[PDB]
């Protein structure tokens, strides 16, 4: 990592292995859901201002051999010449995104600019290597658990959209689509009530979550139910 | 994070992911009990002096997509014009609480002031987004376990008040209310003795905990009880 | 935390949450055994030179709501006027141990002195709030386990003295008392041999541990015992 | 560790034990698979710029007594005289790779050069001590699990090549070899389809993984299968 | 801890509790095997350059009350007068190894020298307090497990020599002794083959480990064995 020191000069320190392994362990593999690690790495590329060697550790630690390779070739394919167009000219490709340690000096504007570009291309590589295969069955398979809160269920449903479709569940144009899955795949008592809401067309995803919470939050405690049964006094 | 360097100049460093994940893992979700994370974030906003990007990591890591959205809209709704009144004027709202990365420079008084305001609005957003649904049954359901100390039980009871009522269990005006729940929901031997205390009306919550501890601390060890039984010598 | 920077100026940084949670998780609650956390906090108050806000995080993280309250009132009760005597004068109490954030500036001798006093009073508060209820049965209940080394058993026995009696097991005047519990509550083979030691009155606690280790260290391996049995050749 | 300070002077700090133990715990032992720890140490030797004492902690923590010994003798065997040839002259060997703490001062070009050489020789020692015994059966024993993704299986297969053969599975000359193992040892449905691919000779390892993913990603959900069975309506 | 700052001045920071607890948790107790913690503390005394208070935390965290006491008295017994001989003169003993916080100022050569001596005496104290009781049965009880590699077994065997004998298993004069235990206590197939090696007297401990690995590495996979059995075709 690099940071601007108190003396106006960049200062280097290696990644703590705890950060690298924490990032790995708190995310799905790149293959499972490329968006996760891509977003994490995009962030780190900014906050940690990694050098070329730092980037090798990032990639080497978070990606498998086969994933890293895909990303690196995708990054080299993203290089542009001075005319803003793709280039497969070895010298240009190598200069932008070197596969072997470059002589970039972070204390120089020249070194810094190469680092900026390298990081940008690395990100591009990951974005393009991503392309997670679609599988709508995975989205239909997200069903609210009997103890699962509506907001927790919605987050799992959105994660499935991200991983297994090309649709961003946060896009305004996807709201009715996510809303319909949310209603259909909520726990049955909740889904039946959401379906019956007055002016259903007018409900945002946030509205639906709040309405589902009212039903969920009306969970009718096990103890309460048992007490009712006891006080049933209806025999057979 | 930002801190005043030894040279009188602000110094930046990114959050350690271990801190972010520790904060997440040691607290309930925002939806479960908004007070928990809100108080943690209020503290961090001060001690860590986060930039706008840092705040995005905080929110992005500690809140779900749906929670973050609620908070961000609530924060924008908290923006005030120069006349101290609410404003929905896009330029004013955007200038105070930008949804996209602003050009705020922390080395400038201008940048610092925007950061201060941003953090204040973020906190407001969380406070207002909170509004955890009420559920008195949850408070009545907190019952002292057979091995649970009176002070540990009281902390669980207060946590239920915080999460599932609008009442602050630490307010002086709530003391008799919390006291009555504490007496009623203590383990039966303890509750019966607390109920019989002389000048019960005069007992603070702290007094009641100390009296319950005397009974609890009189637990009559299992070994002791067994020994007594053995030395029973009373046959049938 | 504060530390003297390389430039001769105090430098501030917030507590890592990992430290706070580690301190919490590696100790009993304050109520269970006040000495543990009190000693930890006394140490931290020195090494970490916490500000008033830092102290709020310490207390807020390591103590329950009810424990913190006890400590804070005990700290305010420990305030002394300029005549070295207790004072309940609101302005004096508030000035020494404020319940709300004070304007103390650590870059000023004035601020530093208030911080020193605050920390001293905080410690006093914890020491006085402590007063763990006595329970001799807990001390008598510490019995050496069949696999437990004599030194490990002695440490558990001393911990019970600390938590459940007013006697410090490290005091020279308590040595024979701890020694007698150690002999009586050691594993039976060990206790019978320690009781038979020549010049028993002359044995220190350290001597007794070493003598018990000789017996323990003569554990007669399970394998060895089994082998002996096999080579028994005595039939019925 | 050493790093260039903000003042243009090297700065020393000891390894955090968390890093050392994390490195140990996230890798196989040196004996099991020398490549793992060798690559980790090669990286650290650069990013952390360890002193001679730091190197002793690295080795002492990551290697067993017997492994460290092998490495140290291998490192001393890698020393070269000024004529670029091996030397077993005690003074030359001792000067390059001392077994006891040297007087190297990192603030001097002399000290720095010795440190550079020491680290280079340490790496050489590890590389040469490596020589993991071959065992082709271990490579043939890597079979894709019923829930295991093709990319995860390929990474396990490559790990076995690294640990139990002298062949680098990333070498271009090994691609058909790894490809054949990948096809043969994939789950049976996948392997049969990969074997039937048109222009199979033209498929890279990456192509084969993508083709296997299409089959795997066609997993035919358990729920789906069950539903089909239910709707079977074919009785006996 | 202390370190030389970038400004040529010592800089202080308290131990992270994570380091202290990691050191504790990754080692046997002092009583179990004094060598472990003694070596760890000897290292830390150098890399972390602890003050007197830091040393109290080290000892207080890594040793039990009874162990620390032994160490402290042993350290005071190691103090030497200006004539290089032992001294029990209170003032000399107290000046070298104070039991209560001394006024040592690390910014002074006087303070630094006392710190150096204190650390040296602390180490001496631990070395002398060590003296782990002998128990040859423990060494004979180290037997290679059926899945245990020869190098892993040898490390466990050496650990038993360290903990339960006065012999250093790394001494050149102990090699044949450790070698004989290694051969005798290896898994039976391995031990029988090592015993039959040509020029056995000439085999180093490293040679024996490599020969045992050849046999172990010839483990004859369970799958392989099963396959052989199946293809047995010999019926009864």
């Amino acid at each position: 990592p690099l940071r601007m020191g108190g003396n106006g000069q960049l200062q280097y320190w290696p990644f703590s292995s705890s950060d690298l392994y924490n990032w790995k362990n708190n995310n799905p593999s790149f293959s499972e859901d490329p968006g996760k690690l891509t977003a994490l790495i995009e962030s780190v590329l900014t906050t940690h201002q990694p050098t070329w060697d730092d980037c090798q550790q990032l990639l080497g630690t978070l990606l498998t051999g086969e994933e890293k390779q895909r990303v690196l070739l995708e990054a080299r394919k993203a290089v542009r010449g001075n005319d803003g167009r793709p280039t497969q000219l070895p010298n240009e490709v190598d200069a932008a995104f070197p596969l072997e340690r470059p002589d970039w000096d972070y204390t120089t504007q020249r070194g810094r600019n190469h680092l900026v570009l390298y990081r940008q291309l690395l990100l591009a590589g990951m974005q393009n290597a991503g392309r997670s295969p679609t599988n709508l069955a995975k989205v239909k398979g997200i069903t609210q658990g009997p103890n699962e809160s509506p907001s927790a269920f919605l987050e799992r449903l959105k994660e499935a959209y991200r991983r297994y479709t090309p649709y961003d569940p946060e896009d305004p144009g996807q709201e009715t689509n996510v809303s319909m899955s949310f209603i259909w795949q909520s726990a049955p008592d909740i889904g039946r009530k959401l379906e019956r809401l007055e002016d259903l067309k007018s409900k945002t995803l946030g509205d639906l979550v709040r309405e589902a919470e009212k039903i969920f939050n009306k969970r009718e405690t096990p103890e309460e139910r048992e007490e009712r049964i006891r006080r049933e006094t209806e025999e057979k």
